[PDB]
């Protein structure tokens, strides 16, 4: 109906929200591209799924989010990447992989404060029913 495309566009609106608060937060100034493959040419090989915010923000905007827990799927794989291409014990590993699991948690913490449960309800519900 236009309820379910008002339900959704404020999911949208919420999901670039949160994305614009972490995109602009220093620590994740390198979440906010994708990984360039002249600086890193193995990783497009090694990292199968690249996820970054500016990716984030092309799926909010092409409807690619129906859930927050779609989103938060995408922000997971941030940090499930980062730890995975960077396991390192050396301090340039050891930056990226606390990074990106901070980005992770601030996006949790962001919407266990601000997203209603009941709003999240309705947009699984509306999914499921397609
Ligand atoms: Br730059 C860079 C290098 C290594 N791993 C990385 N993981 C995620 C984002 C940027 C990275
Ligand atoms: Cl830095």
């Amino acid at each position: 109906s236009m309820q379910e495309e008002d339900t959704f566009r404020e999911l949208r609106i919420f999901l670039r929200n949160v994305t614009h608060r972490l995109a602009i937060d220093k620590r994740f100034r390198v979440f906010t591209k994708p990984v360039d493959p002249d600086e890193v040419p193995d990783y497009v090989t090694v990292i199968k799924q690249p996820m970054d915010l500016s990716s984030v923000i092309s799926k909010i905007d092409l409807h690619k989010y129906l859930t927050v827990k779609d989103y938060l799927r995408d922000i997971d794989l941030i940090c499930s990447n980062a730890l995975e291409y960077n396991p390192d014990r050396d301090p340039g590993d050891r930056l990226i992989r606390h990074r990106a699991c901070a980005l992770r948690d601030t996006a949790y913490a962001i919407i266990k404060e601000e997203l209603d449960e009941d709003f999240e309800q309705l947009c699984e519900e509306i999914q499921e029913s397609r």
